[PDB]
C-alpha cells in the first residue's frame, strides 16, 4: 500500500523526433481533454496511498495520467503517435477495470473518451 513510482516521462537512450501528428496530440488532443471539466481525476497519477485505496495498484499493473502523457509529448519520449493514443486509451481502460457502472468516475471518463475519439478522428496526416 505503498505508491509505486510514476510512469517514465524521459528517457536519453531513445531517439527522439517531431511530427505533426505529436504536435496535435500534445497541442489538440491533450490540451482539449486537460482544459475539461473533469479532467482533475486524470490530470496526474492516482494516488493509492493519499486516496487510501489499498487494491488499486494490485488490480492496476499498467497505470497511466494524462500528467504522465503530457510530460511524455514534452519531453519527447513517443517516437510514434499511436504510443501516445494507447497510453490515452490505457488510462480509460484502467479507470473501467477498477470502477462499477454509474461510479461519477465512470461516468467522467466516457466523457473525456468520447471527446478524445472525436479528436483522435481529426488527427493530421502523417509524414
Ligand atoms: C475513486 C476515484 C479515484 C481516482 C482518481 C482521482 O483522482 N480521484 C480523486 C478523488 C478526490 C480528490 C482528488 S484530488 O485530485 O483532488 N487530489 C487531492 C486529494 C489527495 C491527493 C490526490 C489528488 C482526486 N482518478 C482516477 C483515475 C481514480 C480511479 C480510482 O479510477
Amino acid at each position: 500500500s505503498m505508491n509505486p513510482p510514476p510512469p517514465e516521462t524521459s528517457n536519453p537512450n531513445k531517439p527522439k523526433r517531431q511530427t505533426n501528428q505529436l504536435q496535435y496530440l500534445l497541442r489538440v488532443v491533450l490540451k482539449t481533454l486537460w482544459k475539461h471539466q473533469f479532467a482533475w481525476p486524470f490530470q496526474q497519477p492516482v494516488d493509492a496511498v493519499k486516496l487510501n485505496l489499498p487494491d488499486y495498484y494490485k488490480i492496476i499493473k499498467t497505470p497511466m495520467d494524462m500528467g504522465t502523457i503530457k510530460k511524455r509529448l514534452e519531453n519527447n519520449y513517443y517516437w510514434n503517435a499511436q504510443e501516445c493514443i494507447q497510453d490515452f486509451n490505457t488510462m480509460f481502460t484502467n479507470c473501467y477495470i477498477y470502477n462499477k457502472p454509474g461510479d461519477d468516475i465512470v461516468l467522467m471518463a466516457e466523457a473525456l473518451e468520447k471527446l478524445f475519439l472525436q479528436k483522435i478522428n481529426e488527427l493530421p496526416t502523417e509524414e
